[PDB]
């Protein structure tokens, strides 16, 4: 509703996630244009580009997204508007979920800190 | 509600992080038992203990969250019911989140492929 319009750019080096994420935006209303790395999220975000918002994957080979991000903003200093920057952290829980599950934890706490997450995470009483 | 009733334990190295789980099962009704350490948690899950879940912080100096875990597993085999054990990840969760605003981007989407969280994260639009 209120990012209906909108035009953000997703950048994973995941078709998955690219395609998980582009239609999550997509029911939103945004417009959603993708980029399979970094290099190719810089030559998208040219001089004039015309971006709301981009959901930048941290882990990506050859450039991750931190330091596609330090290009973004260096880019934006030396033409000089702040594109909101957003990290997409699926690839660094993924693997400290395995790491739990590895030593025989039943799981992890999504969000650890909001209340209907913990009761989520038990339904080990059912 | 579901959890009403049931006993956890809730190990954590912080005191503020312990505050907020236990606040936050204790409203469901679950009665709540702290442990400041992994060597704690295995001191309150001896032969007979009759918890019901355990939420296990899985950064702690000296003996973190995946060794209490597995130690946990093997005393509960050398005593031989299951223990379910949930990870608290918020140390880890916590330390990409500088890692990722330190380069300059202006967040982070958590549960990254859940619709309603990918909107709440971008209100830059209002
Ligand atoms: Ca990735
Ligand atoms: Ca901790």
């Amino acid at each position: 509703s209120l990012l209906f319009g909108k035009k953000i750019l997703v950048v994973d080096d995941n078709v998955v996630n690219r395609r998980v994420a582009a239609g999550a935006l997509k029911n939103f209303g945004a417009d959603v244009k993708c980029a399979d790395s970094g290099k190719a999220a810089l030559e998208m975000l040219q001089f004039p580009h015309k971006f709301d918002a981009c959901f930048m994957d941290i882990q990506m080979p050859e450039m991750d997204g931190f330091e596609a991000t330090r290009r973004i903003r260096e880019m934006e200093r030396t033409a000089n508007f702040h594109l909101p920057i957003l990290a997409m952290t699926a690839d660094v829980i993924h693997a400290t979920y395995e790491e739990c599950l590895k030593c025989g934890m039943d799981g992890y706490v999504s969000k650890p800190f909001e209340e209907e997450n913990l009761y989520q995470a038990v339904a080990k009483f059912f």
